[PDB]
DNA sequence: TCAGACTTGTCCAC
DNA sequence: TCTGACTCCTGTGG
DNA sequence: GGGAGTCAGA
DNA sequence: ACAAGTCTGA
């Protein structure tokens, strides 16, 4: 568990909070129990002429990856134990992001009894939908109803 | 004077590379000595949804205010000497637009000087040029070889 | 099976 | 003369 | 995000 | 920014 300087924090909280992404999602998994995948990612964007800056990152963080999508590249983390090491001690100093940042790390934590009753699954993928509720969320498919929808079936 | 708070400035110079702005801008006007006079603006930006985030800003800076257009709302300061204090402490934090920052407190220092020979104003015109040249410029018009055509009259 | 690497798309928030 | 507040717009980088 | 403009006041 | 996806390894 790598702890991260406090100066560092605080500058990354704001660039976060302006070109940053904590995203919550559920995916269509076949392959699996309840056949929906959860995925948690913190993500920041920024254009490829300036991916030395999301390199450092990777670095600095000690995670995660930067891919490009065109003019524009992304940091990437979904690896679930290095993410709530990192987003437990950005929390803090997040404004605008903060409550995202804390559905994720109860997500996270909540995760392994979640694999368990689909009740308790269910509960998890209603605070993935208010994660994206605080987000600007433009075009998202999969909720907890589209879950609920193929689980009643079952 | 007022001096800011470190943690606030190392909060407010990752949201300043992230969403906002440092813009120098060169102006024409008939009434000014070399028909162009120069405007300097820090510029925070977000949708007019999260505007409080912005009126926080007016409130901690002391100076500058917040201007609805369309779903986003803006904080601005173009003030030159709440301006140049105000970046002074800033600049030592910011990683993206370290460069923008330190240009305008060149460009405001040697602004009164820049009112006397036309050789000295195309100078700082250049600098104008650095800025946008730094910054992700895409409706730019006035530029300093602007100026130098009109100067050559 | 399943989490984690890596890609593609889109609408707007800058 | 001259500055700064203020509005509106484009074209992306988120 | 990063300009272009217009205007009232100083 | 916030999603939507594919596919490979253990
Ligand atoms: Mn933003
Ligand atoms: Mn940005
Ligand atoms: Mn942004």
């Amino acid at each position: 568990n790598t702890k991260y300087n406090k100066e560092f924090l605080l500058y990354l909280a704001g660039f976060v909070d302006g070109d940053g992404s904590i995203i919550a999602q559920i995916k269509p998994n076949q392959s699996g129990k309840f056949k929906h995948k959860l995925s948690l990612t913190f993500k920041v964007t920024q254009k490829t002429q300036r991916r030395w800056f999301l390199d450092k990152l990777v670095d600095e963080i000690g995670v995660g990856y930067v891919y490009d999508s065109g003019s524009v590249s992304n940091y990437y983390l979904s690896e679930i134990k290095p993410l709530h090491n990192f987003l437990t001690q950005l929390q803090p100093f997040l404004k605008l992001k903060q409550k995202q940042a804390n559905l994720v790390l109860k997500i996270i934590e909540q995760l392994p009894s979640a694999k368990e009753s689909p009740d308790k699954f269910l509960e998890v993928c209603t605070w993935v939908d208010q994660v994206a509720a605080l987000n600007d969320s433009k075009t998202r498919k999969t909720t907890s109803e589209t879950v609920r929808a193929v689980l009643d079936s079952l």
